């Protein structure tokens, strides 16, 4: 089953919402499958936000991802990355809908909250930068028979 990459950022961390933010994943229906509390090492920032390396917002982009501990998630379901997209909202929290995380919770494009993969590809990409397999679970959940035909 399709798997995205989800990162609870230290802004959100700082401000108490992890709990929260967890909780509009869950009862979305995705499934967390692996997710750890981590300080974010220099190597694994730098690689992980490699596409944006030239970039106005990039020096401080790794310094604040650097800042404060991530909750970072591998979450399952179908047409999970499109759908993680879709409650975690626009980039900018100003433009991001109502209801959605970053709408309802952010303030600025730099402090927007948490990351969501953009696509297939930057998913397995992500997963396998954050996550080794062993620490990235596989089970059936009680709900799996009502979320799919
Ligand atoms: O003008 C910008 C665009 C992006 N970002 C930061 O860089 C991250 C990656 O941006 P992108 O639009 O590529 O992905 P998204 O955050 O929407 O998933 C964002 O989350 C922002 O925190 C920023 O500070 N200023
Ligand atoms: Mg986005």
């Amino acid at each position: 089953m399709e798997r995205t990459f989800l990162m609870i950022k230290p802004d959100a961390v700082q401000r108490n919402l992890i709990g929260e933010v967890i909780s509009r994943i869950e009862r979305k229906g995705l499934k967390l499958v692996g997710g750890k509390l981590m300080q974010v090492p220099m190597e694994l920032a730098e690689t992980h936000y490699g596409e944006h390396q030239g970039k106005p917002f990039y020096n401080d982009l790794i310094s604040f991802i650097t800042s404060a501990p991530v909750f970072a998630m591998v979450v399952e379901g179908e047409d999970a990355v499109n759908v993680s997209r879709h409650i975690i909202g626009s980039t900018n929290p100003s433009e991001a809908s109502p209801g959605s995380i970053r709408g309802d919770l952010g303030l600025t494009v730099g402090r927007n909250i948490i990351h969501g993969s953009d696509s297939l590809e930057s998913a397995e990409r992500e997963i396998n930068l954050w996550f080794n397999e062993n620490e990235i679970t596989s089970y059936a959940s009680p709900r799996d028979a009502w979320l799919y035909e």
